[PDB]
């Protein structure tokens, strides 16, 4: 049964509501973005329509199969009109086609899903701007006040030096990223840019990455492994084993493998500094770990909850708790107070 917190209260609408059946009284499902646990339960046999962004739309044809016409993509930054209520999609700076969803209600509300979300100034200067907000639906993943992280920009800026670097020392040296899902693919593409190759990786993933828009993406990836430098695998592939097996497997081409594993947040982050890492070293195999996170830091989520000044804001991440739950309250509060609103 639906939870209260995947409805849109006044209309027919849910938010990443796919893994329930058929949900009473619900008119159009969106969907924020396509990762697994959000889209969970879609597939080729979804009958009703699903409301997301293009890239989110190339996705759902092409990877689950679903049918063309229960697809609407929708445009971003654009007022659009959906079963008589107004909304807008804003760019989510999470993954590739993740969107924001502001709704203007028939009854002069509005209300902001924010799906998965990592909090930027460069929001504060579009559509929301222009109105007040009654209702927030945050992203909570990183709610608590240990959670910082260095940049999106800082560390890659970071991999691809470290790359250079080890590819300049030993012209057959290969590289490999870790990958699971869309998202993340900056750090890639950014490597195999500065070092002139293309990105070698499967058929399935090679797939998946044509749905994404990219320009020129077809002169950027391959399937030849000989033919490319920087390679990607399951991220649970990244360790001394599997990199090992996976240098036998490319007829002898390279000597050297130095691999990276985008992870969210660990307890490192407390201490170590980017500038200051090191990696685990195994004979000619080397593994850095580099904190990309695609949400929001506490600080983060902090000043744009603050700048919003929303009415009521309803967590959509760690809800299953009592003890969550009231942490995040606490915080919510604390934030409010802080700024008088
Ligand atoms: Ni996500």
């Amino acid at each position: 049964t639906c939870p209260f917190y995947k409805k849109i209260p006044g209309t027919g609408f849910t938010v990443d509501a796919f893994q329930y059946g058929v949900v009473e009284g619900c008119t159009a499902y969106f969907l924020t973005h396509f990762h697994s646990d959000h889209y969970a339960g879609l597939s080729k046999h979804f009958t009703f329509p699903v409301y997301c962004s293009e890239i989110t739309g190339n996705l759902l044809k092409n990877k689950l199969h679903v049918q063309e016409q229960y697809i609407h993509p929708l445009p971003l930054d654009t007022e659009c009109i959906v079963n008589g209520v107004k909304v807008v999609l804003l760019d989510a700076n999470h993954c590739p086609g993740a969107v924001m969803i502001l709704f203007y209600l028939p009854n002069g509300t509005v209300i902001l899903h924010t799906g998965d979300f990592r909090a930027d100034p460069s929001m504060e200067r579009s559509l929301l701007a222009d109105q007040k907000v009654h209702m927030l639906y945050l992203d909570t993943t990183y709610c608590s006040p240990e959670y910082t992280f260095p940049s999106q920009q800082e560390v890659i800026r970071f991999a691809i030096n470290t790359a250079f670097e080890a590819v300049t020392l030993n012209p057959h040296a290969l590289v490999v990223c870790g990958t699971y899902s869309i998202g993340k693919e900056k750090v890639f593409l950014a490597i195999a840019d500065v070092l002139g190759s293309k990105v070698g990786m499967s058929q399935e993933k090679y797939k998946t990455l044509q749905c994404l828009n990219i320009p020129e993406i077809n002169s950027l990836i391959t399937t030849d492994m000989c033919s490319s430098l920087v390679h990607l695998l399951p991220m649970m592939q990244i360790n001394f084993k599997g990199l090992q097996s996976h240098l036998k497997k490319c007829g002898g081409k390279y000597n050297q493998i130095l691999a990276f594993r985008p992870t969210g947040w660990t307890h490192s982050n407390k201490f170590t500094r980017i500038a200051d890492v090191i990696p685990q070293t195994k004979g000619n195999i080397s593994i850095y770990g580099i904190p990309y996170s695609e949400h929001s830091s506490y600080l983060e989520m902090k000043r744009f909850v603050q700048w919003l000044k929303p009415q009521k804001i309803i967590p959509t991440v760690n809800v299953g708790t009592w003890k969550s739950r009231s942490t995040m309250e606490k915080y919510f509060r604390e934030w409010k107070l802080e700024a008088g609103y």
